[PDB]
């Protein structure tokens, strides 16, 4: 790499993995829109297995960006609005708090407080009906923003519907295949469990569990090579050959919502470029503002995304009128703030 980024990366990350204790990282950063990659460390630990620019990790939540950008690519297909109502797509979803929440709630997480996690008793389609016809909002739709894996997941779950695919094939088929992510996966095949990192929870070697609509909300893993190629194709939409994708990730940057200096996209958060670095909780409620209608994406935006896993932390960030981004993926769940400090220090480095 140019050195101005083998330097500042390396001497940003170094202390950062010492400080929290990483096991093993893998970054990448993305500058005038060709990607350098970094690696330290074990993937695996009790098999001295290093990380390689080909090592998964569990995205988490950034698995988030991947769901709503096949949710924008299912409108621009005209299979879904996001403006349908949520029972259009689940007519089974009688029960009268319903009316009213529409696709755009779910997929903004303004549906009315649905919660953060989906009971890990709800296993099947029928559990899985129950707990949605029993959850009893606190607020009307449309205006307060609560953060929730049930909320985005059924997104996820009902955008599909109209396309007759599983949520895995249609991820597959119409955004993994396209972007050329070849190595990037919701379930990993045993061919690659070579390659798939094991995550550290209090020292110890964990995956995640499967759970309800976990691919919908936290299921990807991923290699940094296609992270950041996904860095890429969301900072260039238009370089993109597939119509409908190009308008479908160019909707998940929209600017949906705001609270404080925060836009909800699909997936994506969206803030004003410059950025203060200081305006970048198990439960955190906040009223939102409309966007009426949305905002187009933004170049001058910083997009960004934080995921979790039980044993691994990620982090992805871009800002478009720059045609620079980074992609840091951890087998650790260290602390947000250490993420986005590491992430705002190399980028405004290369700005």
């Amino acid at each position: 790499a140019p050195q101005q980024i083998n330097d500042i990366v390396h001497r940003t990350i170094t202390p950062l993995i010492e400080q929290q204790k990483i096991p093993g990282m893998a970054v990448a950063v993305i500058y005038q829109g060709k990607p350098y990659y970094f690696t330290w460390g074990y993937a695996d630990i009790a098999k001295k297995q290093p990380v390689t620019q080909q090592t998964l990790f569990e995205l988490g939540s950034v698995s988030k960006t991947f769901t709503g950008v096949l949710g924008g690519d299912a409108i621009a297909r005209g299979e879904i609005k996001l403006s349908d109502p949520t029972t259009k797509y689940w007519p089974e979803l009688t029960a009268k708090q319903w009316n009213g929440i529409t696709l755009l709630h779910l997929a903004t997480y303004t549906a009315g407080g649905l919660p953060l996690q989906v009971p890990d008793e709800v296993k099947s389609s029928s559990d899985l009906l129950r707990f949605y016809q029993n959850w009893q909002p606190a607020w009307a739709p449309g205006t307060q923003r609560l953060y929730a894996n049930s909320s985005i997941g059924l997104f996820g779950a009902l955008a599909v519907k109209p396309s007759g695919l599983s949520f895995e094939q249609a991820m597959q088929t119409r955004v993994f295949q396209p972007l050329k992510l070849n190595h990037t996966w919701i379930n990993v095949p045993p061919a690659e469990e070579k390659n798939y990192a094991w995550g550290y929870r209090e020292g110890k070697a964990v995956h995640v569990s499967p759970g309800a609509l976990d691919a919908e909300a936290y299921g990807v893993k991923s290699t940094i090579e296609d992270m950041a190629r996904w860095v890429q194709s969301n900072l260039k939409p238009l370089d993109i050959n597939e119509k409908t994708l190009q308008q479908g990730i160019q909707l998940a940057q929209s600017r949906y919502w705001q609270t404080g200096d925060m836009y909800q996209g699909l997936g994506w958060e969206m803030l004003d470029w410059p950025v203060n670095p200081d305006s970048i909780i198990a439960l955190a409620a906040r009223p939102v503002k409309a966007i009426t209608p949305p905002t187009p994406a933004v170049r001058a935006s910083w997009v960004h995304k934080t995921g979790a896993t039980g044993g691994f932390g990620s982090y992805v960030a871009f800002i478009p009128e720059k045609e620079l981004g980074i992609v840091m993926l951890a087998n650790k769940n260290y602390p947000n703030p250490a993420r986005v400090d590491a992430a705002w220090q190399i980028l405004n480095a290369l700005q």
